[PDB]
């Protein structure tokens, strides 16, 4: 029809349409970069100074597949979007308490039970598959993530990767999921400073820690292995850093974007919801 959207892997899908329309889509789905007129690119290069989310490839972060909605309403376009799009986790709100109700979390050697708004929110995600979960500092995000990485860790069999704002996070997030008892440190690899004592080099763990800084200087072909991604503290990721690692994240079918301070006024929010998804406030 008008326009045809495909499944194109985790980190992007692929969009059909007219070359006019496909203009139109490119247009809408980019911003004006902060800092451009600075940049030797735009000064003597060939660019305009704004950020395209939409490529020549005609592929679009899978995270804004909702807002190409509010495109076709406004230009009037018909559109048939790829089933596995939308898909969603088959895990009933029944069957996750269930879930959850088997778990014997822990701090320290006292038995502990996540909040009502920790167990909503990790099922909104779960759920939806991609989520910019917006919860303050103190909704206790570590147990929030470790609920994550766990459901993850039962269910599929690729590798989960957490990124912290700094080493020393690093190390505490690794600490906390071994405080909760739903991992043991064997199972969690630390990779860059603070990266593992020199305990690492255990690259069979299924969950990795580290910062934007040290993630971003690894080649793309090394987050295929990733089925699951988090970044606590998203508002801090640079476009830089998303743009430079989404792609290589074409097997992250979760993906969880964590922080109590949005760029909601800010020209790059949809760089965030195209790498994490939606905006779920609890
Ligand atoms: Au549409
Ligand atoms: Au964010
Ligand atoms: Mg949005």
């Amino acid at each position: 029809m008008d326009i045809k959207v495909h499944f194109h892997d985790f980190s992007h899908v692929r969009i059909d349409c007219e070359e006019s329309t496909f203009h139109e889509l490119r247009d809408f789905f980019s911003f004006e970069a902060d800092g451009y007129r600075f940049n030797p690119r735009f000064r003597y290069g060939n660019w305009d100074g704004r950020i395209r989310l939409l490529d020549y490839n005609r592929l679009l972060p899978f995270g804004l597949v909702g807002q190409i909605k509010k495109f076709c309403d406004n230009f009037g376009y018909k559109a048939w979007i790829d089933p596995q799009i939308n898909e969603k986790e088959e895990l009933s709100r029944k069957d996750f308490d269930e879930w959850l109700s088997k778990l014997e979390i822990y701090s320290g050697n006292k038995r502990i039970e996540p909040h009502w708004y920790q167990k909503d929110a990790v099922f909104e995600g779960l759920v939806n598959r991609r989520r910019i979960l917006n919860l303050p500092t103190s909704a206790g995000r570590s147990l929030i993530q470790a609920l994550l990485a766990r459901y993850y860790l039962e269910n599929y069999e690729g590798k989960i990767l957490i990124i912290v704002p700094t080493t020393a996070l690093t190390t505490q997030m690794a600490d906390d999921f071994v405080d909760y008892r739903l991992f043991s440190h064997a199972m969690i690899k630390k990779i860059g400073g603070g990266a593992s004592k020199d305990d690492k080099y255990k690259n069979d763990a299924p969950v990795v820690v580290g910062t934007w800084q040290t993630v971003v200087k690894q080649p793309k072909e090394w987050f295929s292995q990733f089925g699951m991604m988090m970044n606590d503290e998203c508002h801090l990721a640079t476009g830089k850093s998303i743009s430079s690692i989404i792609s290589g994240l074409n097997n992250c079918m979760f993906k969880f974007g964590l922080s109590g301070s949005l760029r909601d006024g800010k020209a790059n929010i949809m760089q965030y919801v195209g790498m994490f998804g939606e905006i779920f406030k609890p």
